[PDB]
């Protein structure tokens, strides 16, 4: 595992997410940014599967590490993992095509900010809010969808940038165990952090490899 | 039945009143399917974590009994996560509304600036089946049709921890007709009741504080029935 981590650094690995997490050694990942899929589902089956994912993330996180978990009663089962929920971030997407008038316009997704627990005690995450522009220092992030992304359900690069830049130094490992188009990986690389992704789709691995090749290494966050 | 007769009499006497009474006792005094809209922000403590949640489950279950079918309960949780126990209630969670207060004095840099409180929008469940809330989003300005409400705190309110009248107005106007009963079992300064009266709805509040009851009566007397939405 410790040797295998050297061989996992700056790679997009086509592999089941739980298998990949179990190959990582303890206290080896500084930051996780991810948006899990809907299914690889019965509600009970999905909860425990996501529960194994979160419990593995708690093991692999470094003390002071952070996991940012974008989800579309989720909090009912997320409480049951070894991870400690630290803050719930509100992602305001700006607009929504769902104009159904049975409810208020649902243009918000939650980003759960988890932190590692050692022996049942709550750590405080490494966090540098000063590194962000004022626009993103608050609990509501107004970030519109990234239309140029080829994945069916991605998140924007600047979303991962905010998570990575505030909780890492250069060279730290960033993990996305549901990498998809590789948005988290591209953000980490643009920020001179190391990256690692897991996905079951070799189509999306190829998508990430070509995305890496065809775009200049842009940073969206500003000073 | 004796209980039905007792609750009907209590409802008759309680209507358009701020009643100084324990919240659970007041709720159990109300008839089934008697309330169209609840807007409330519960206190931190009654009058441990396990006791608070057990107590709130009783409150929510009572609210489910007294809501009319298609009725709504708006439940602002001030600020392990509340959703863990809130889902055990007979009430059905329908949507979580994001109240953006605009700013916060807590500038502690250990987290993102926490200027958001949740407003849990519940609907009545009947025999384990969910209802569809009466809801008229067209009555709102475009500013309040989305799941985030930007509403700054009410500066002139004399209560230590109220919510603004326009918050209550949004909940009431979209889920009621004139004459419908609006309930706040934690009335405090009476913000919900003032909003209901300004909108020509019937109101009812419970709170253990005679001081806050007096606060409501004098607030109601010096207000001009202004509608903050309009
Ligand atoms: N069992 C599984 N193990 C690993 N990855 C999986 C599994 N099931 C689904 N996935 C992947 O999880 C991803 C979920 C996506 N919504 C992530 C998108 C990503 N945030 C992006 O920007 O592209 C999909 O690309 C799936 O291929
Ligand atoms: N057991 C109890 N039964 C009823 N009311 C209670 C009880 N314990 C506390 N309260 C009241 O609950 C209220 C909670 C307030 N934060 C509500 C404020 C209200 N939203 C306003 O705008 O003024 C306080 O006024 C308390 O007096």
């Amino acid at each position: 595992q410790k040797k295998k981590l050297k061989s996992f650094t700056n790679k997009y690995v086509v592999l089941d997410s739980l298998e990949g997490l179990r190959s990582l050694p303890d206290n080896s990942v500084q930051c996780v940014v991810t948006s899990p899929p809907y299914n690889k589902m019965n509600e009970d089956d999905y909860q425990k599967w996501q529960l194994q994912i979160l419990n593995e993330i708690n093991r692999i996180l470094k003390p002071g590490g952070s996991a940012f978990y974008n989800h579309k009663p989720p909090e009912k089962f997320l409480s049951d993992s070894d991870l400690e929920l630290y803050q719930t971030i509100i992602w305001d997407r700006g607009s929504t095509v769902n104009q159904n008038a049975r409810y208020f316009r649902p243009y918000v997704e939650k980003i759960f900010w988890f932190t590692k627990s050692i022996s049942g005690e709550s750590t405080t995450p490494k966090f540098h809010r000063d590194r962000l522009p004022e626009y993103f220092k608050g609990v509501i992030w107004r970030i519109p969808p990234d239309k140029r992304n080829k994945h069916p359900a991605p998140f924007p690069a600047i979303l991962a940038e905010i998570c990575i830049l505030t909780t890492t130094e250069e060279g730290d490992l960033v993990l996305d165990p549901f990498a998809g188009s590789g948005t988290t990986l591209v953000a980490a690389a643009s920020l001179k952090r190391s990256y690692l992704g897991f996905d079951i789709s070799s189509k999306y691995q190829k998508m990430f490899h070509q995305r890496l090749a065809t775009s200049k290494s842009k940073v969206h966050l500003w000073l």
